[PDB]
């Protein structure tokens, strides 16, 4: 009988088929011929566009530790030949079928097929992705519709793509929405271009909840009265997150789109606009759309006729040309019967770490946990590993099974509260999850193992991304020293994000919230960056039209729109007058001095250490002992 059984190969099952490969398990790989979405994107030639996660989130450890060489957000190209190269490698341990039903046993497990070829295997593992309808809509789009009126619904990072490419055609774009999170995928930091997830260190929650809270969140919930924020200029934006019942920050289900900002794409792509449009890199910053009134949200409650395909907004009766209403991502599974008679209904909280279904036996998931900022490769590295030590580990997998019920109580109250399950539950920060099955694996780190300041620097402020896990140990990867002291070098160590939680140890959640938006620039949302690339934008509109071959003629002035523009754009209107000059930016000045202060420090020990500094080497001695390091569905009962 085959021992494991992966059903589905496009991109998550590649970390696991590789760990199986080494320790010679007997597996077999069956996967559809249709392909995946990035397949049906090949032959149409819509990989046009670039990932919202970073290389170094969104490539395995194994391929960064020969490629890697400077951050950057790859193209949805390289992301699909990627695939197709680790594709050829285990071609030869794929068998292209489409899998129909499951009937699970006790031990075994009865896979069937349309074909109508039947496999048992005792370990099955489910890699299928998801179906979602944007797809199909993204599939077929038409990118040279000018001079229309759009009607969006949702807002997310399809919807985002969709107006990246409306926006250059002369497309006005109504969002009737109900809020959205959105966040720069890449931001300054002393001018220094640092991606999101470079500056979550999310191991400071081991300190307390409240610090990381700080550390976090004011960028997300409207905790800044400072007028150069987009949610405070456009308070559409906010949404009710009444449903938040965890202290865990961000929570659980927590949804962003990662954009843009016209000030680094500017940087990044400004000598070479149209190539760099053709390769995909697609100006997205939804900030700016609201900023010059290309993109207008409305009240969710503002009429719609659909018959007449109008919308009613500002006393005018607005056509509009097409209206597009997101849809919600369900995992591709299929029929599972629950010892071959009950079916089996899915529901991520009902699953341990969104692997391990507790009403199925040795059936596991991999990739149906999404990451909150990064790429997916964080979170399925890590599941694989999980997977393969389930596998092929007896006393581990019997570990996690004793008291599988009580780690997926422990773990829903920790994350969720009692908040009731939410179709966003699957959604994780991606520091959180990664340190989690590090801990349930053994290829964790300890705190009170730290020396150095360089070693409180590694373990808080390094990202800990999968790779930071196989430096060492039962799943390294060899030459991880060597990309770890890379991203070290580049990077400053992360000294830079250590000084944030050092420079807010004293602060409340509303003085913390003034603090992150004293900065020049800070990260997320500066609407105080966007008028001054005006020039660059029409520069920018007029390349995309060069790549698409495009003829637009956007003279014709929208009266109308521009009377929508202003009824919708009254509150930016009597906030930014309000943005003041200041002569100090406290946290570029604070987070100056907290760095030459850890770099002067960086290889003294802990144990070998007028004022900052004396609260801060106090800060860095009670590193080594956090006090909000249990987790529950960690510990076996
Ligand atoms: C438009 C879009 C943009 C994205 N951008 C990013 C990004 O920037 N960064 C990021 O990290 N992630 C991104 N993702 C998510 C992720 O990278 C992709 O979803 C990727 O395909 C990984 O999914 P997967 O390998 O789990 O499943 P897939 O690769 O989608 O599918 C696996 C395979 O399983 C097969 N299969 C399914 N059901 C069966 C069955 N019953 N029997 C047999 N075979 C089956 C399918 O045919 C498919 O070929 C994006 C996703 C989409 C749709
Ligand atoms: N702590 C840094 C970066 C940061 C804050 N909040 C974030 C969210 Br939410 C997602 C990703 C990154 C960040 C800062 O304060 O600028």
């Amino acid at each position: 009988m085959l021992e494991v059984c992966i059903i589905g190969f496009g991109f998550s099952a590649i970390p696991l088929v590789r760990e199986l490969a080494r320790t010679q398990t007997e597996f077999q790989i069956i996967s559809a011929e249709s392909g995946s979405v990035w397949d049906r994107l090949s032959e149409s030639g819509r990989l046009d566009f670039s990932l919202v996660s970073s290389f170094q989130t969104s490539f395995y450890s194994f391929d960064l530790v020969r490629d890697y060489e400077k951050d950057y957000y790859p193209t949805a190209k390289q992301f699909y030949e990627m695939h197709e190269r680790w594709r050829s490698v285990y071609e030869e341990k794929i068998i292209r079928d489409f899998v129909t039903k499951i009937e699970n046993f006790k031990d075994y497990s009865l896979i069937s097929t349309r074909s109508g070829k039947t496999y048992e295997a005792k370990h099955v593992v489910l890699a299928t992705g998801f179906d979602r309808l944007m797809n199909t809509f993204l599939s077929n789009f038409d990118n040279h519709v000018s001079n229309k009126t759009f009607v969006f619904d949702t807002m997310g990072d399809s919807a985002n793509l969709l107006i990246a490419k409306l926006i250059p055609n002369n497309n006005k774009i109504i969002l009737r929405t109900n809020g959205f999170t959105a966040l720069d995928q890449e931001v300054q930091v002393l001018g220094k271009p640092f991606t999101l997830d470079q500056l979550e260190s999310p191991n400071f929650r081991y300190v307390s909840s409240e610090l990381y809270d700080r550390l976090m969140m004011s960028p997300v919930y409207p905790r800044t009265v400072n007028p150069a924020v987009s949610y405070n200029q456009f308070p559409l934006i906010r949404r009710d997150f009444s449903w938040v019942d965890s202290k865990s920050s961000p929570p659980n289900g927590l949804i962003a789109i990662k954009y843009w900002p016209i000030d680094q794409y500017y940087y990044h792509f400004n000598d070479d606009l149209e190539n760099y449009i053709s390769k995909g890199y697609l100006l997205n910053d939804i900030a700016m759309w609201l900023h010059t009134g290309k993109v207008i949200l409305v009240p969710s409650d503002t009429p719609i006729n659909f018959d007449k395909k109008t919308i009613t907004y500002a006393g005018i009766e607005r056509s509009f040309h097409q209206y597009v209403k997101g849809d919600a991502e369900q995992p591709r599974l299929p029929t599972i019967l629950i010892n071959g008679e009950t079916p089996f209904e899915y529901l991520y909280r009902d699953t341990f770490m969104g692997v391990i279904p507790q009403r199925l036996n040795n059936i596991y998931f991999l990739g149906y946990t999404r990451p909150f900022t990064g790429g997916l490769a964080n979170i399925t590295e890590m599941q694989s590993l999980f997977i393969h030590k389930l596998i092929t580990q007896p006393q581990f997998h019997q570990k996690i099974h004793q008291n599988l019920s009580k780690r997926i109580t422990a773990y829903n109250q920790h994350y969720y509260g009692a908040a009731k399950p939410r179709k966003h539950d699957h959604t994780v920060p991606f520091g959180f999850y990664t340190e989690d099955i590090a801990r349930l694996i053994g290829i964790h780190y300890q705190p009170n193992e730290c020396r150095s300041v360089r070693d409180l620097l590694f373990y808080y402020a390094f990202p800990n991304n999968a790779f930071k896990y196989r430096l060492k140990g039962e799943y390294a990867v060899d030459g991880v020293d060597e990309l770890i002291q890379k991203v070290n070098d580049k990077h400053d160590h992360y000294a830079q994000v250590f000084v944030q939680a050092l420079s807010i140890r004293n602060m409340n959640s509303d003085e913390a919230a003034e603090w992150d938006h004293s900065a020049r620039r800070f990260s997320f949302n500066d609407m105080r960056h966007k008028e001054g690339y005006r020039a660059f934008l029409d520069t920018y509109l007029k390349a995309y039209r060069q790549v698409e071959n495009i003829s637009v003629d956007d003279t014709v002035v929208d009266e109308e729109w521009n009377f929508m523009v202003k009824e919708a754009c009254q509150v930016r209107d009597k906030v930014a007058p309000n943005i003041e000059e200041k002569t100090h930016y406290s946290k570029d000045e604070d987070v100056n001095k907290g760095i030459r202060l850890i770099l002067s420090i960086l290889d003294s020990d802990i144990s070998s250490l007028c004022k900052f500094e004396a609260q801060s080497i106090e800060f860095i001695r009670r590193l080594l002992q956090p006090k909000n390091y249990e987790l529950l569905f960690i510990r076996e009962s």
